């Protein structure tokens, strides 16, 4: 299922494989949120790559 989260504060991407998001995107996961870095997809962008959770929060 869908699992969405919204971003509380802009991220650099700093890797070949992390992804560049700015505070208010809606990003949403690929796989489960267990562990600390997820594989998101930015409904905002639509870009792709591994955020890390504690820069985001839930949002329905």
């Amino acid at each position: 299922g869908v699992t969405t989260f919204v971003a509380l504060y802009d991220y650099e991407s700093r890797t070949e494989t992390d992804l560049s998001f700015k505070k208010g995107e809606r990003l949403q996961i690929l796989n489960s949120s267990e562990g600390d870095w997820w594989l998101a997809h930015s409904l905002t962008t639509g870009q792709t790559g591994y955020i890390p959770s504690n820069y985001v929060a839930p949002s329905d």
